């Protein structure tokens, strides 16, 4: 039926129907269009106290929690859909990865390089589309497939 991790949903406000990808937590209105051996991603990373290292070059400690972080997450994912900010822009002030410093690339990487969710998505999104969050150990992951 449809790509790889899409399924139908019923939007509970407006009573129109969303597609959903469960394996990138990416939500749309519109019908999803539709692997390499690879793929180039650059992404935003928001860590929390319960993070692999919670610690970056913004935060000797990081001490947000988890719920705290998807706020965040949540945040910079509405004003990048609404155009009101740019993913890059996001991702060089607020990534949590020392991967801000180039706007959240990360170049390109094969299955079994990254950590599995982070790769799953990856993976799973279009050239062009971005995640919805990510959870992985390092914290929660926004993901901008652009190879
Ligand atoms: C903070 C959080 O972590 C995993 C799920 C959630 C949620 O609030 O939905
Ligand atoms: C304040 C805001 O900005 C974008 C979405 C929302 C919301 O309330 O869901």
């Amino acid at each position: 039926k449809l790509p790889p991790g899409w399924e139908k949903a019923m939007s509970r406000s407006s009573g129109r129907v969303y597609y959903f990808n469960h394996i990138t937590n990416a939500s749309q209105w519109e019908r999803p269009s539709g692997e390499p051996a690879r793929v180039r991603c650059s992404h935003l990373l928001v860590k929390h106290s319960q993070s692999r290292r919670p610690s970056s070059w913004r935060q000797e400690k990081i001490t947000r929690t988890k719920e705290e972080a998807l706020e965040l997450i949540n945040g910079y994912i509405q004003k990048i859909k609404s155009g009101e900010e740019d993913f890059e822009s996001l991702a060089s002030q607020f990534s949590d990865c020392s991967s801000a410093k180039a706007r959240g690339d990360l170049g390109a990487f094969s299955r079994g390089q990254m950590q599995k969710p982070f790769e799953d998505a990856s993976f799973a999104l279009r050239t062009g589309e971005m995640s919805g969050p990510v959870f992985t150990d390092s914290g929660i992951h926004i993901i901008l497939r652009t190879e």
